[PDB]
This record gives structure tokens, C-alpha cells and sequence, in this order.
């Protein structure tokens, strides 16, 4: 079932915050802003999502992140322009700081808290058993993709105490949080047909994992990211997936086993809670590292295959974050203990995309 | 270790939302309340927990329905006088109706939350490898005791369009949902074990799964039921629970195996949506039956193990709900769509207790 793509190949969305620059609250027609786009787009595709406060962005298949960047400034300069016109504003983060509240009768109040913005990063394969083995590696470092890029604090007025809190809002739904087991693509099918069985899941859009599988694509999807306050950010991310992704593939360093997920949920938390200060546990011996000092061993360990695909300038600034600085959730803090509100942090997000 | 116990024993946990009557929001003073009635007791115990708006009452170990009725009989005209001479009311549901509000370090706003009403019972076993089995064998019927037991649809002054919202708060926590896979025992230790290599968890109470094996009181206690409205639909449940336990452990219908939970969380989530009505999907043939016909399938099924243990008056009284209509849940939003307000609603509430 699985479309043959370019091996490490990669591929971008972004969902972005609309803006009503008065009060700063979410938009309300994005469906204007869209529509006045797409005639003067170039480069990518811009989506329409549900709530009208949100403008998704996606890369077409690029080859490395300098194409992934220049098509995404190619999209942003058309969008910054077009939301001139009509008065709004455009940022990122994983949430909206303050805002509040026929897929509402299947889930009622759980798609009416706060609207919410992730970053998803695509990575080619060759042919699907690389998927899974992939996707399994990929899972090790959802704690340390978490907290590189945690940008959700603040959820409906109030300071959550979480760098990452926009996740928490998806954890009542039967698809949240990591894939069930299998060990190959022979495997994940028998996996799909069965979930399909159910009324809530006709396809493979339908599962909303952690990290998934396109068949069409021909790709892993990771989904764990918040929409970052800057494309920078957003580029050293997929840089560091793509690396991450070459690295697995190339070198192999795991045999992946069922018992390597069980503390996943424990330590995918400690990442959401706190950041790079959460703690790590290993399932096997009980061992325990600290996540910042666990992805200083995961740049290093990918260096060699970001020099080969062109993607050093991301870990280099990702390195630099981890050794002295934090998330972007820790600045918005910092911004708030100066005697900042709520009402001039988005504005200066608007205004940091760019 | 496993506490050796009579086979087929009973422990009726009951937490009870404590009012405060002209209002009727719920009340923050009620260990004064608890501080009255302890001494007057002649079997069980009554404890607070850490909002002082609950009150758990619970009963020893029993030996049929009929003693555990006995006990919480008794618990109740002693606190249904210590309510009464002290300005406070008493009722069940998981939920309140609009009630709004060291270890909030750990969990922030998610313990912040509306504060939340259960029902758990414990069922004793012989060997800690029948626990085992018994609980993968209830697990089997969880969306069953959800959809009868159902009393939460309101929360914060809103309808939820759940039938049990009260098990959707819960979600976020990293050891929500089912005990992940074991075969036996031995295997179990080694489950927890490492489990608690993690900060998050010591002891066996730490841990809030469905059902859950307790080694001390040597029993298996299914944890998924909301708090009901009156005494006869509590001791009813545990009815069905025991009868069921008996059914199980003596008849053997399944071989219990990993793939079977494949579906799991789609079932409950159907449980907590829908009421009866919720589908229920096999994880292997992709059939669908509903949830009401399913329910009378177990209901016959444990007929004749009810029978022998006296406790086939519950499982006559839960045919009929199961037959007329449906769980207090429904009844709760009947008395809405009739002209009822919320107050009144937990003001009927605190009447039906007695
Ligand atoms: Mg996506
Ligand atoms: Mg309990």
C-alpha cells in the first residue's frame, strides 16, 4: 500500500494563529484571508481548516530544509501581505493565550476548549517496513521533540504550568498518544483494518497518533510539535527529524521491542509538564536521565547525518538552546514576570513572525 | 503478596457529593460532618479526601447483596441525621451539575478541575492468577458497567452531550485507561516494578486504571462507574459485578490475549458518548452489536451464577432498565427538558437519597 518516495525527503505544516489586531482575540474569517491568498501564491499549498481562527501552510516534497525554508517564506510573505489588507494579524504557539471557547455530536465539549496549533513534519521512505522501523526510532524522542519546541503555557487566562499543554486537549479521544505495536508494514495494515472496523475511523487521516504512516505520501508524520513563534524554529525541527530519521536508517542502533513503549506516556508527560528538565526513564533498568542532557547525546549523535543532508545549521542552533536558554513556553514566562499581558504577548508574536 | 481470599467476597467503595442547601453548590466543610458520624458505627468506615465537598463511605468485606445493603443502610441513616442536625445535604452522580473552582506542582490545572464521584467495587479471589484473569474478563465489559452506571452529563452549568463526562477528566494522566497487557502474576510484579522507576509512582494506590488488582485486600476492583443516585442501583452494580466474577472465573468463556483490548478505548469512549446506545465493535470479526442488546447477552449469561450467590434481584432490576429506556444519566436530562433547573436538579437529587 505504500507510495515509494525519495528516501529522507522532507515536508512541512504548519498551523497558524489568525489575529484581530484591537483586542488580539482569535479571528473569526480566515476563509477571506485564505481566499485572497491563494491567487497570489507561488509556492505551497494554503489549507482551510474548521474553526475559522487558523491558516495551515505546507510545503510541497523538499529535498532538504534550505527548500523547505525559502518555500515557506515564499508562502509567508504573501500571507503577511494579504493580512494587511484586511486588518489581522498572523503568529504562532501551540495555543491562544486567553481566547475562550457534525463532529460535535460524535465528541461534544471535547472540540470546544481552546483551538489548537501543531507543526507536522513529514520524512520519506522507501517502502513501509523502513516506515515502521522509522517510526518506532522516531517514538525514543517524542519527550525530547516535545520540549525542544513546548510553546503552549498559557490556556484560557491562566498559566497551566505546563511548557506543552496544547497535547493534554486530545487525551479523552481512543486515538491519542502512541501507536499500537506492530513489528512491519504487514503488520500496521492488519492494525488499520481492524480500527476500521470501528464507526469512528474510515481512514488513516482518521487516527490522530503521535506519530503515523501515509501510505499515499509515502512518509512518517510526526505530530507531537506546538506551531512555534518563528519559522527558524520551525525549520530546526524538521531538521533535526530529517537527521533523526537518517540517522535510525543508516546506522540502525536500535532492535525496536513492544516493551521499549511502556513507559512512554510517563515520560512523554515529564516533557509536557516540565521541559528539557524533565526526566527520563528507561523502561528496562529503571535508569533515569535528565532530557536535556538526553538530547545533547541525540545532536551528537546526528550530526554526522545532518552534515550529509544540509541540515547542520539546525542542530547547531538547536544545541545552542539546550546549553543555555529553554522552549519558547520558558520566554513567554519571562515575558509575563516583566509586567507584560496576555494582550501584548500575542501582539509581540505577530510581530516575531517577522 | 496476594492476600488469600473467600472467593466471590464484596468491597462497595461510595463517594458522595456533600451540598450546601440554600444554593446548593457543594459544600467545602465536610470532615465536620465525618467527625459526627464516625464514632456511631457498627460495620464500615466513612473518610474524607482532599477537597472536604466529598464523602467516601465504604463497607467491609461482605459475603452477598444483601450484607453489603445491610451496612450501607446503616452508614446511611447516621449520615442522613448528621446532614440534617448540621445544615448539608447529600447525593450522588459523578458529577456536579455546574460546581466550579504539593501536587498541583505536578499536575497544574488538571487537578484544578470540577472534583469528581465514583463508585469502585472490589471482588475477592483465591491465587493473585485468577485476578489476572478476572480482570481481563470484566475488562471485556467495561462499556457495559459505564453505560448503566452513567450519571454525568453536566459539567461547569453545560451539557457535556456525554452520557459519563465524569471519565474524560482523568484522560491526561500518564496511567488513565487500561493496565497494560500481562498474562499472569508473575508477569505483573514485573509490570510494576517498573512502573515505578518513575517519580510518578510508589504503591498500587498511585496507579488509576480501570480495574486494578489490589495484593493487600486480595481482590480485583473495577473503578469506571460513576457514583449513582440511590443505594439500590449502587448495590445492584456490585450485584452484577460479583455475579459476573463468579461467571467468569467459573465457566471460563475466554482465553485472554493482547489483541483483545486492540478496541478498547473505542468501546468505553461509545460507553461515555452514547448510552446504551453506544456501538460496540469485536476486535476480530469487526462486528457491531449495540450496547443495550450486548448487556441483556451478559445479563442471561451470569443468570444462573446471580442465582447462586442471592444476588439475582439486581440482575432483575437492571434487565428492566436495560429493557425500559436507560441509566440516571438520561433521567437527569429528562428533568431539564421538562422545566427543570439545575439547582433543582441537585436539589431532587439529595430527596431520591433516602
Ligand atoms: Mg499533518
Ligand atoms: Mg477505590
Amino acid at each position: 500500500d505504500f507510495h515509494v518516495s525519495e528516501p529522507y525527503t522532507l515536508g512541512i505544516e504548519l498551523e497558524m494563529q489568525v489575529i484581530n489586531p484591537p483586542g488580539y482575540d482569535l479571528s473569526q474569517d480566515s476563509s477571506t484571508l485564505i481566499d485572497a491568498v491563494k491567487p497570489q501564491l507561488t509556492a505551497g499549498e494554503i489549507k482551510h481548516d474548521i474553526t475559522e481562527s487558523m491558516l495551515e501552510m505546507a510545503t510541497g516534497v523538499c529535498r532538504d530544509i534550505d527548500q523547505a525554508a525559502a518555500q515557506l517564506s515564499a508562502m509567508q510573505h504573501v500571507i503577511l501581505q494579504a493580512a494587511s489588507e484586511h486588518h489581522l494579524g498572523i503568529c504562532g504557539g501551540g495555543t491562544h493565550p486567553f481566547q475562550k471557547w457534525r463532529t460535535l455530536e460524535n465528541f461534544g465539549y471535547l472540540i470546544q476548549q481552546a483551538t489548537v496549533f501543531g507543526q507536522h513534519v513529514h520524512v520519506g521512505c522507501a517502502n513501509g517496513d523502513d516506515a515502521i522501523y522509522l517510526l518506532h526510532g522516531l517514538s525514543h524522542f517524542v519527550p525530547h521533540f516535545i520540549a525542544l519546541s513546548a510553546a503552549s503555557p498559557y490556556m484560557q487566562g491562566a498559566d497551566t504550568r505546563f511548557a506543552c499543554a496544547r497535547l493534554n486537549i486530545f487525551s479523552a479521544f481512543p486515538d491519542n498518544g502512541p501507536m499500537p505495536w506492530v513489528s512491519n508494514w504487514q503488520e500496521f495494515a492488519g492494525l488499520f483494518r481492524r480500527l476500521s472496523y470501528t464507526t469512528m475511523i474510515d481512514s488513516i487521516k482518521d487516527l490522530h497518533w503521535d506519530i503515523r504512516p501515509s501510505p499515499a505520501f509515502g512518509t512518517v508524520e510526526v505530530r507531537v510539535m506546538d506551531t512555534p513563534l518563528t519559522l527558524d524554529h520551525a525549520i530546526n525541527m524538521a531538521g533535526l527529524i530529517q537527521a533523526t530519521a537518517h540517522w535510525l536508517l543508516t546506522e540502525r542502533p536500535f532492535k525496536p521491542q513492544e516493551q521499549d513503549y511502556l513507559l512512554y506516556k510517563f515520560n512523554r508527560f515529564q516533557a509536557c509538564r516540565y521541559g528539557l528538565e524533565g526526566v527520563l526513564t528507561d523502561a528496562y533498568t529503571g535508569d533515569r536521565r535528565r532530557l536535556a542532557d538526553d538530547t545533547l547525546r541525540l545532536l551528537d549523535n546526528v550530526t554526522p547525518s545532518a552534515r550529509k543532508l544540509g541540515a547542520d545549521s539546525a542542530i547547531d542552533a538547536l544545541r545552542l538552546q539546550v546549553k543555555k536558554g529553554g522552549n519558547e513556553a520558558q520566554y513567554m514566562r519571562e515575558f509575563i514576570a516583566d509586567g507584560g499581558s496576555l494582550i501584548g504577548l500575542v501582539q509581540k508574536h505577530c510581530e516575531i513572525w517577522a
